[PDB]
């Protein structure tokens, strides 16, 4: 089967034999599209045929399909499943997985960038403890003062699903939220909860509005414990205006490491529940979503007051004319501190040079269109006009329940 | 089989049970997502016939009925007779509205029962086409308090003898290839200008030129008719602050029309079913005015307002994207004729979900449609989960008759 694509500002028409190679499921069936849906103790039974997968995946990769390396490999691991009832990954073939599982990540526009990961090996961690170390080193080591270099750390893989990793945060790097008893929240609502739970935790409120949240770490299934991350390591980039001089007097930072914490890299079968990645932030991240979402820091109104825009009726525009500002803001900001960032215009351009690359290349590059065009000037980025193909290769990314709600508490 | 969509702004989770009805396909399998593809007999008939039927005295509180059953056969009768069948005045006017209800990419569908439907069944030419669609356009424009219509002509019966309207909306500016290299007015109508003067078109090579009309009946070949010019409202569009605007010298008509769409009721095929509204705001200044495909005039503008282009990383497109929006919308107002802007239009349609959640058990939507192309997430549409699928009676896309026509 090929399937074809088109772009329709160039009429460019690509063909995709890649989704051939499609495993798991979408959501959607013939009869409904969940495209726009959020969130559409393994057997050796079914491990082996996923460690084949991967590893022929692995082996054509490196030019040595049918080799005796590969096929003594296959055998290796066959054994060592049958009698362990799992496999360890050659460094090698973790660091091929954790780049193929960036490089498949669909809803990701960043993945021009897939194969520079500098992937951390934190397989030989015990502890919680231990687990503080290896992130506070990826922190700094990513953060690099300000030239931000793609990272990701791999603590151990599920095993019993008794023993499991987990780093609680959804990422390493975020801003506490206070619900008042007025019903207002102080700082980030969106973290609201977590807070809540460091809090009971023991970790001492600052309560403030950008309070950098503490690590919540897991080892080994044991209960969680906190860690402060140390300030020092948490490179910060204050908010403002080239042209408007009160957009400092907002008091606005953010902080300049993305880093995803609590998804679940799956590779040749195997689960890694506690994974961290990071990057660098495209711009609109932060100054469409964090800052001017509803449900967020929420700042488009006192910007429009500040810049005294129209606000009695919508048909003004002062709503999309206060988050272009809020958004060359921060693009303004990280720039003069030299920490690094991308515009949309320049992201979604790389990506789409990135994606026929990889349909010539590779014969496709699953995309996620709902997730890929950015949340404004939405059609003046090339990806709005461009037809993807979304579909779920192996290794992955994959969502999980956050770990409050399923832990066992040892007490 | 029962179905959850969360509002991810609010944490309001409706059901839709709606979709367990759905008859037509997605394009979508469990193996691959389509959702961003822009285009994925008398034993066929009497199911459709009944489906239909059926849910029309369903409708009308009067399931099941003598009325209803006499109906059911009436039209069994007629097809294993005619082959076809006849749609009562009433059935067409609530498939037509219909086919507008379950638009998936429609944003604006709150309105979707206030649609006044011109049964334009008894046409047999080209003249009388034209007769309807200027009574059409003049009813809905209606001095710029526009009224959502839809004019139907007569059902497909061999397909050797369908009507169609050739232009894609009943309404749009020509295109001109020029010796320069670039492209003289719309270019997305280029080819289309070229069939028509190609059938006799005299154009006057201007940038905004009204195409005429291509009708064809009865399957015949198709004529040329030029709207009164009279009844073709325009809009010149001015910038509230930016007094230079004016010199772009751009204007927008007030009627989007869409022409070239097939409508489905109970079966029957409706090739010509022109319909129109009124527009959302960013259609015009977006997309009409801002892509690279289209009159591009984003770097024109953005100079006049002496952004910083050297970096992409100014967001001077983005200022620029925002005031030509503004402009539009400015002008629109100011003229008095009918528009919406993406807040209003989208707010509406959350409230409509709701509705059609609560009233029906969903509402069909596509996101990737829905969505405004500018300020996506600053509407509440971006945040809403979306199912969409394919319910009958519905509007579908058709192949441009220069392909499918023989003369
Ligand atoms: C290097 C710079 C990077 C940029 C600019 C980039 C950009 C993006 C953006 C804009 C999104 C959508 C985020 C949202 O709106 O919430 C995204 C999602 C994603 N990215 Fe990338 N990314 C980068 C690096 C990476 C790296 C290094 C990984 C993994 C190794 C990665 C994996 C993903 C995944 C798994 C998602 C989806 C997360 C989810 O579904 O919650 N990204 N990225
Ligand atoms: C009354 C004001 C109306 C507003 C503000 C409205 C708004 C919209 C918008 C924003 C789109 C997406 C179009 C694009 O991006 O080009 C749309 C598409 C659509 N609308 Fe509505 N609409 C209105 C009236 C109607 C009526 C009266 C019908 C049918 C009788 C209808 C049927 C559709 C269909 C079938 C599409 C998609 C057709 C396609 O795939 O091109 N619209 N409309
Ligand atoms: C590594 C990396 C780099 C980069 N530039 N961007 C990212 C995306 C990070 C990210 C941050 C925050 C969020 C939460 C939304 C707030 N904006 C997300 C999406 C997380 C998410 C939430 C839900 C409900 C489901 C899901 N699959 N994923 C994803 C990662
Ligand atoms: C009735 C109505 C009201 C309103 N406010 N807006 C509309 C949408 C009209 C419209 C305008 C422009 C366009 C495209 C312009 C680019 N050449 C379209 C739809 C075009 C289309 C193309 C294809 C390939 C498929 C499809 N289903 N629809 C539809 C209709
Ligand atoms: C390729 C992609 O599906 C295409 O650009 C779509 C995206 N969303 C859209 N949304 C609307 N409302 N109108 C459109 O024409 C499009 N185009
Ligand atoms: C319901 C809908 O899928 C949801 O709002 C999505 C839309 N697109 C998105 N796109 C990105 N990049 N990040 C998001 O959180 C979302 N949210
Ligand atoms: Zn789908």
């Amino acid at each position: 089967r090929f399937l074809k694509v088109k772009n329709w500002e160039t009429d460019v028409v690509l063909t995709d034999t890649l989704h051939l190679k499609s495993t798991l499921e979408t959501g959607c069936t013939e009869h409904i599209c969940m495209g726009s849906i959020m969130l559409p103790v393994r057997t050796k039974d079914q491990l082996f045929p996923l460690a084949k997968e991967f590893l022929d995946q692995y082996y054509s990769s490196i030019k040595r399909f049918g080799s005796k390396a590969h096929m003594d490999r296959l055998e290796e691991v066959n054994k060592e499943i049958e009698s362990t009832s799992t496999y360890q990954l050659k460094d090698t073939e973790l660091i091929y997985g954790a780049k193929h599982a960036w490089r498949n990540a669909s809803r990701c526009v960043g993945r021009i960038q897939w194969s520079k990961l500098q992937v951390f090996d934190a397989r030989d961690c015990t502890t919680a403890h231990g687990m503080f170390n290896y992130i506070c080193n990826h922190v700094k080591y990513a953060t690099n003062k300000g030239n931000l270099r793609s990272a990701i750390t791999i603590f151990p893989q599920r095993t019993d699903g008794k023993h499991d990793f987990r780093v609680w945060n959804s990422q390493l790097i975020r801003y506490a939220g206070y619900k008042q008893p007025d019903g207002s929240t102080l700082g980030d609502p969106a973290n609201v909860q977590f807070t809540e739970i460091c809090i009971q935790q023991g970790w001492k409120a600052p309560r403030g509005r950008f309070d950098v949240l503490p690590l919540l770490l897991q080892a080994n299934g044991n209960d969680p414990e906190l860690f402060q991350i140390p300030p020092e390591l948490v490179l910060e980039v204050p908010i403002r205006h080239p042209k408007f001089d009160w957009f400092k007097d907002l008091g606005l930072k953010w902080y300049g490491l993305p880093a995803v914490s609590n998804m679940l890299l799956e590779i040749g079968g195997l689960e890694f529940s506690a994974c961290p990645f990071s990057g660098w932030y495209m711009g609109t991240e932060i100054g469409v979503r964090d800052y001017c979402d509803n449900s967020r820091y929420n700042i488009l109104e006192e910007v429009a007051k500040k810049m005294d825009l129209d606000m009695r009726k919508t048909s003004s525009l002062w709503k999309d004319q206060a988050l272009v500002e809020i958004n060359i803001a921060v693009l303004y900001s990280f720039q003069s501190d030299k920490v690094t960032i991308v515009d949309h215009h320049s992201a979604t351009e790389s990506f789409i040079k990135h994606m026929e690359n990889e349909y010539r290349c590779r014969g496709g590059c699953p995309a996620d269109w709902v997730w890929i065009v950015p949340p404004m000037s939405g059609s003046i980025t090339p990806v709005f006009h461009q037809e993807m193909l979304n579909y779920r290769l192996t290794p992955s990314f994959e969502y999980q329940p956050d770990p409050w709600n399923t832990h066992v508490w040892k007490g």
